[PDB]
């Protein structure tokens, strides 16, 4: 009843914080600002941090099952935005009462600056920028906070020039690699996900120092998988208020693959595309998405 008033309430606009969008609504300069300098931080304390539409919502899912050591009754029962509660969002971990694992969409130079003399970890997911232009340009036309993306076209011009919420991704992701080497820090991207489930979700739990059985690793593995995903109500978001998200015209978790960009780019497009990621990527690595 509190979060249904809220969500009919949502403008689909944006404010800035620092320079960066943020939907109106669902964030305040407070709500952020809270994030930002809350001293809070934890030695086992876990964050996902991601850019919008990376996949956090598989990551999340994937340390649920295992914290809980391969037992599904956590996911089953208790809402995912509930399991791991954002940082910046006006409803977040740090405006609630107590492993604490938290979500965060922050970039680097706006996330919890505490957390850089912190022993706390994050796992840090990314995904093709192709792809994620494709999840959000579909995933703003069911979301409440969200203004509708316009032409495929126009929504492009906007991505490339960071006129989003949460910024630029380039910004996003070259801002969170600068962490790579810090042994409480974790890079993953949904493309070795989609490749070998098993193999990440293994290598999740070394980073976490939490081992598992073929058992329970099985068991992370089989529920993390995008069929189960969808089809937990607890996971899949169906429980959110209509205006919040519009389940009679579309679903939070979409189609789930990789390259989907393939079908939604034009020639024109792709091109443009590649010589803005040429010129803001010219230093960084080689990532799975680089053919
Ligand atoms: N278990 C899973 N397997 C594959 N894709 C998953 C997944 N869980 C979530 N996703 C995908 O991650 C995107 C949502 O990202 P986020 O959680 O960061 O907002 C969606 O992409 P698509 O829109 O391409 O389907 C969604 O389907
Ligand atoms: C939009 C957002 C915040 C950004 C995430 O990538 C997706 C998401 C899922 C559920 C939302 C949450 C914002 C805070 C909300 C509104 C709650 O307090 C419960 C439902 C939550
Ligand atoms: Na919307």
């Amino acid at each position: 009843s509190d979060i249904s008033e809220i969500s009919q309430k949502l403008p689909g606009e944006y404010f800035r914080y620092k320079g960066v969008p943020f939907p109106v609504g669902l964030y305040s300069l407070e709500s952020i600002s809270l994030a930002e300098n809350t001293q809070d931080v934890r030695d086992d304390d876990i964050f996902i941090i991601t850019y919008p539409k990376s996949g956090t919502t598989w990551m999340i899912e994937i340390i649920c099952l295992i914290l809980k050591e391969g037992d599904p009754s956590w996911i089953r029962s208790v809402p995912i935005w509930e399991r791991a509660p954002w940082c910046e969002t006006i409803v977040g971990a740090f405006s609630l009462p107590d492993p604490r694992l938290m979500s965060s969409h922050l970039p680097i130079q706006i996330f919890t600056k505490a957390f850089f003399s912190s022993k706390a970890k994050v796992i840090y997911m990314g995904r093709n920028p192709r792809d994620v232009v494709v999840s959000l340009y579909h995933y703003s036309k069911i979301a409440g906070q969200l203004k509708d993306p316009g032409t495929p076209d126009q929504f492009l011009r906007d991505f490339l020039k960071g006129e989003v919420q949460f910024g630029s991704w380039f910004d996003h992701i070259k801002g969170w690699l600068r962490m790579k080497g810090k042994d409480n820090f974790l890079f993953i991207t949904y493309e070795e996900l989609q490749q070998d489930l098993q193999g990440s979700v293994e290598r999740i739990c070394g980073f976490l120092g939490r081992p598992l059985g073929k058992e329970a690793l099985g068991s992370v593995v089989a529920h993390s998988t995008f069929s189960a995903m969808k089809a937990n109500t607890m996971s899949n978001y169906t429980l959110l208020p209509p205006s919040l998200l519009d389940h009679r015209r579309g679903a939070f978790l979409r189609k789930g693959v990789c390259g989907d960009w393939k079908n939604h780019f034009t020639v024109a497009q792709s091109e443009a595309f590649d010589r803005a990621y040429r010129k803001q990527m010219r230093g960084m690595p080689t990532f799975p998405w680089d053919e």
